[PDB]
């Protein structure tokens, strides 16, 4: 009776859809949003999940947690989170060879493997489609990075069976960006499929070919210099910079200025995808003092024109090694929240010489809209 569900379990940010009604529905969070925060804090009475815990990541940074999905199903050895790990404000400690995190939970150390982290995301994720739904939700597909491996795949399932779901299947991200499309529908013959992801925790390209709805992975790029986090600190640096020569006070040793003025550019750069202009409006930014001021966005896509023409470099590498040349690609599609930036799409479109691009579903919500389309075509209906 009751309708699986297609989650995106994405590093910064997760979504949640649902097939019902003749057509896939993505299902807005309490708050009204569309994509939830992939965190989770603890403080001394309560455990927060999505935005009432990156609401409080400020005041509590040693207990709030995020990027879980850079440390499951690996190694507490593992060199990626050996070299992670002096990036994070929380603690994370060996046990057995695998990764826990350690909090300060209701005044005491607790420790959490990163499933549990994972899971505790993906319990918020099915409780905002319960919400919406009215009934209990007990099926869903959930995705992951074309490049996870076999352990990165079971502890992502395990996260969703410790939240009370039963996982259809794993797919990968890329691919249920090809299915939100419905590229995978028609019959013999090959189709080059360009999945180009920006706007999350990395960049990624990949190359699919499917062949009578069979896919298969040829080429996966990337680049971790631009994730969504890289554009973000370019307006903080931006912004820190207009702020020295109006009050000849540099902020940027004041952790905590600087974590309101990141908070502050993430919001900005969103708008300016739809607007010509953002505003930011801090009360009490840096000693007392307030800072109003707005940015235009080409000086923002000039802010990081470098970052978003280094975006076309993966691309041409996968496209190398995938042995294919511009013209042979039959579709592009867009994922992640920065590919609604025009000077984004723009750089594509000109790389492909004036193709047009699959750009109708929010690029941040694509994902899951294929994991919801999947989910419902595993439930038969
Ligand atoms: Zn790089």
């Amino acid at each position: 009776k009751a309708a699986a569900i297609g989650i995106d379990l994405g590093t910064t940010y997760s979504c949640v859809g649902v097939f019902q009604h003749g057509k896939v529905e993505i299902i807005a969070n309490d708050q009204g949003n569309r994509t939830t925060p992939s965190y989770v804090a603890f403080t001394d009475t309560e455990r927060l999940i999505g935005d009432a815990a990156k609401n409080q990541v400020a005041l509590n940074p040693q207990n709030t947690v995020f990027d879980a999905k850079r440390l499951i199903g690996r190694k507490f050895g593992d060199p990626v989170v050996q070299s992670d790990m002096k990036h994070w404000p929380f603690q994370v400690i060996n046990d057995g060879d695998k990764p826990k995190v350690q909090v300060s939970y209701k005044g005491e150390t607790k420790a959490f493997y990163p499933e549990e982290i994972s899971s505790m995301v993906l319990t918020k994720m099915k409780e905002i489609a319960e919400a919406y739904l009215g009934y209990p939700v007990t099926n869903a597909v959930i995705t992951v990075p074309a490049y996870f491996n076999d352990s990165q795949r079971q502890a992502t399932k395990d996260a969703g069976v410790i939240a009370g779901l039963n996982v259809l299947r794993i797919i990968n991200e890329p691919t249920a960006a090809a299915i939100a499309y419905g590229l995978d529908r028609t019959g013999k013959g090959e189709r080059n499929v360009l999945i180009f992801d920006l706007g999350g925790g990395t960049f990624d390209v990949s190359i699919l070919t499917i062949d009578d709805g069979i896919f298969e992975v040829k080429a996966t790029a990337g680049d971790t210099h631009l994730g969504g986090e890289d554009f973000d600190n370019r307006l903080v640096n931006h912004f820190v910079e207009e702020f020295k020569r109006k009050h000849k006070k540099d902020i940027s040793q004041n952790k905590r200025a600087v974590r309101r003025l990141r908070t502050a550019c993430e919001r900005a750069k969103r708008t300016l995808s739809s607007s010509t202009q953002a505003s930011l409006e801090i009360d009490s930014l840096f000693e007392g003092i307030d800072f109003y001021t707005s940015i235009t966005r080409a000086r923002f896509e000039e802010l990081c024109s470098d970052l978003f023409r280094s975006t076309l470099e993966p691309v041409e590498k996968a496209l190398r090694d995938a042995k294919l040349d511009k013209a042979q690609i039959h579709d592009l599609v867009l994922v992640g929240g920065s590919t609604r930036i025009p000077k984004v799409q723009k750089l594509l479109q000109d790389f492909f010489n004036g193709r047009d691009l699959n750009k109708s579903i929010n690029p941040d919500e694509a994902v899951a809209y294929g994991a919801a389309v999947q989910a419902a075509i595993l439930m038969g209906d």
